[PDB]
């Protein structure tokens, strides 16, 4: 027992290895009767209801299971910096969205989809070309959260895994098929109370109250002690990744610290992964067409800050927990999401793994149903509308609507069985995203913006961002290891690689390709889609101007201020503690009484 609070530990190989907290029964009711209980609850909000509620609008659609799970994966490794890693991603969505609000309602402000877009401007050939890329995007992240919600609910209440994967989807058509086609606007207030609320008891529990950890004074000093250099990580006191001795890449090995190559490193993964979630996906569209930005452009900023402090506080409170508390996790069971339930089982037994299950829960819930209405509108008006009947009654679009959600949720029941099958684990899939779909961001961005974009060079960018990305992924992974499989291409080279080749290439064939034969274009089809213009030239450039230095203060400025400070010292761990509860507290106050207000 190299530890005194530790000793009930030992040596061990996983946290998790039998004798579940809760039993399957409370499993099985929290995947069936979610998705019933929410859709009879907003009906009853419904028949009551017949910049502050903006912002909590916003924060709902923004909160998904990797925002929990992810972020506290990142902190496990590389200690502080991966927490503010994470949330760097905040800044860069409201400046999109504001532009993408703004300049959707000034040159098409009768569509649907991004899709009905790309075949207004250009041809057909392109229209099903990102017809694929969209699709392949709403796969990719559905299964991200069918992924760590099956193996959360597998560990706490020991259901059966490849029962969950199947079981999770169907709670999720259940609500969607009811209320919740966006239901009204209250259903966004609850979601994030209810989130809000769990954030707060998390973060005080760990720093205040705890008799474990209940001061930043104790978790310096025990996360300080892992990283001596005396201690031995041989067979009988540890094993292969458990997070024993000195970290790899980070400035004297410590934890404290900002200086870390992995974290930059995944921050540069994780700004390509942003990207390629905010023009690909259709969902963020289909929120972005209903805006009304000329009044109520204002409630972004307040919504993205507000949202900045959820996966910076709740990541560096129970990632950093798990660390002082030498819990025996291991670096595959870190990586499917299993670091919060740990964490909430060490320090609130049996009631904080309830906490935890509603809270992401209601993160899963509500993100899947955004999914599943991004694919039924892309068929119903992009594949059936257009091709296979293209004269149709309101009473036979309702119809292709409902069956669309269903068959997307049992399809992704069956690839989230073979995935969990295979070995697939989220965080993996996380890195990957901006290798498979990055390379038609850059074009989506010409078609809004550009006017000199053509048709064949979108295709031949997109096309080719693609396999070039695959290939360097997969090459990389191959050279500097002696394989290709799932442990060395889940590497950060290989990644950024893949990354950086998929949307750098995409964006600079498409910008030669147009520069030699300009289609100058005045977005005249796009305005007839089956003063004012003043408030938008207003609103964009309020946007434009308060979003660029809030960015520049969080994204630049902030880290490099802090690379002084080398190694934290007690006092400069402090006020770093000090601030994130701060921002958390005050954020949920803000959202939570001002909107009653
Ligand atoms: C704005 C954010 C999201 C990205 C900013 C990009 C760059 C400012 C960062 C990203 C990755 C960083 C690099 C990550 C790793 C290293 C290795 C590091 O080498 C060492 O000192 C370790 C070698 C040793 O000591 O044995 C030198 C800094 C460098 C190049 C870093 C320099 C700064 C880089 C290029
Ligand atoms: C084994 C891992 C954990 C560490 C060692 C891997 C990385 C340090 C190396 C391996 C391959 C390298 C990459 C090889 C090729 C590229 C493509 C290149 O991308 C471009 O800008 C392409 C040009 C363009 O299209 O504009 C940028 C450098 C990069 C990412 C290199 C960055 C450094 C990488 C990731
Ligand atoms: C645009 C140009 C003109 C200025 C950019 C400002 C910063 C990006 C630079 C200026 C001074 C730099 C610092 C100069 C010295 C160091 C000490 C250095 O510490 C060590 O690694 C040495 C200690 C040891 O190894 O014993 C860490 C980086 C840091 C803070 C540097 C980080 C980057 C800084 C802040
Ligand atoms: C002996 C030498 C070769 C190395 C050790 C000296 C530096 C590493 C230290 C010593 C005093 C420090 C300075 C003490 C006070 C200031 C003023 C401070 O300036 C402000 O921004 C003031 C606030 C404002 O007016 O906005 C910025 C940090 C700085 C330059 C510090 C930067 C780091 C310094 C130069
Ligand atoms: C002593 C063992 C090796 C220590 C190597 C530390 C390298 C840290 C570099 C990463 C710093 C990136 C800062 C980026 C700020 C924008
Ligand atoms: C062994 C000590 C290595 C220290 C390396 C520090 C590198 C800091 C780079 C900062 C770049 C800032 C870009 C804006």
């Amino acid at each position: 027992p190299p530890f005194d609070f530790s000793t009930k530990y030992y040596r061990q190989s996983s946290f998790f290895g039998g004798t579940t907290v809760l039993d399957q029964g409370v499993g099985y009711a929290v995947i069936l009767g979610f998705g019933a209980f929410f859709a009879v609850f907003t009906s009853f909000l419904v028949w009551l209801e017949k910049t502050g509620l903006i912002a909590s609008v916003i924060v709902s659609q923004w909160t998904w299971a990797a925002t929990i799970l992810q972020s506290s994966n990142v902190a496990w490794q590389y200690g502080v910096s991966g927490p503010f890693w994470y949330a760097s991603g905040a800044t860069i969505q409201v400046l999109l969205f504001g532009v993408m609000a703004i300049e959707i309602k000034r040159k098409a402000p009768n569509a649907h989809t991004v899709c009905e877009i790309v075949k207004a401007r250009w041809g057909t050939a392109t229209h099903i070309v990102f017809l694929v890329f969209c699709l392949a995007t709403n796969v990719v992240v559905t299964a991200m959260l069918l992924l760590g919600g099956s193996a959360v609910v597998n560990a706490l209440t020991g259901v059966n895994l490849y029962a969950a994967s199947f079981l999770i989807p169907l709670g999720v058509v259940v609500y969607t098929l009811a209320g919740g086609l966006k239901a009204t606007f209250l259903a966004s207030y609850v979601h994030s109370v209810i989130v809000h609320v769990a954030l707060v008891v998390f973060v005080f529990l760990v720093y205040t109250s705890s008799k474990e950890l209940g001061s930043p004074s104790v978790v310096y000093d025990r996360l300080k002690d892992m990283v001596a250099k005396s201690r031995s990580c041989t067979e009988p006191l540890s094993h292969h990744g458990q997070a024993c001795g000195p970290v790899d890449g980070n400035f004297r090995g410590s934890y404290l610290t900002m200086l870390s190559s992995g974290g930059a490193v995944f921050g540069l993964i994780n700004i390509v992964g942003n990207f390629g979630t905010v023009f690909v996906d259709n969902g963020y569209w289909v929120s972005a067409i209903a805006a009304r930005p000329s009044s109520t452009h204002k409630g972004y900023l307040l919504g993205g800050l507000v949202w900045f402090a959820v996966p910076f506080s709740l990541a560096t409170s129970l990632g950093l927990g798990a660390l002082a508390l030498d819990l025996p996790i291991s670096k595959d069971e870190a990586d499917r999401g299993l670091v919060p339930p740990a964490t909430a089982i060490a320090l609130m037994g049996k009631s904080g793994s309830l906490l935890l299950l509603t809270m992401l829960f209601m993160a899963v819930t509500s993100a899947g149903s955004s999914e599943l209405i991004a694919v039924s509108s892309l068929f119903t008006y992009d594949i059936y509308r257009t091709y296979i009947n293209p004269r149709a009654t309101g009473r036979q679009i309702l119809k292709i609507s409902r069956c669309a959600v269903l068959g997307f949720g049992c399809f992704m029941g069956i690839l989230a069985v073979v995935l969990n099958k295979a070995g697939v684990s989220l965080g993996w899939m996380y890195l990957a995203m901006g290798v498979l779909i990055g390379s038609a961001v850059i074009p989506i961005a010409f078609m809004l913006l550009w006017s000199k974009a053509n048709a064949f060079g979108a295709i031949l960018g997109a096309t080719s961002g693609c396999v070039f990305g695959i290939i360097t992924w997969l090459t990389t992974a191959k050279t500097q290891y002696g394989r290709v499989d799932l442990d060395s291409t889940g590497k950060n080279g290989p990644m950024l690689a893949g990354n950086l080749v998929a949307i750098l290439t995409g964006g600079l064939i498409h910008a030669v390709c147009s520069l030699v034969r300009p289609q100058n274009y005045d977005w005249s089809t796009t305005r007839e889609i089956k003063l004012r213009e003043e408030k938008l030239r207003r609103a964009k450039a309020w946007i434009v101007k308060w979003g660029l230095v809030f960015t520049i203060l969080i994204v630049v400025i902030w880290p490099v201020l802090s690379l002084p400070a080398r190694v934290f010292s007690r006092g400069y761990f402090w006020f770093w503690a000090i601030v994130a509860i701060a921002w958390g507290t005050i954020g949920s106050i803000v959202i939570i009484g001002l909107p009653l207000v």
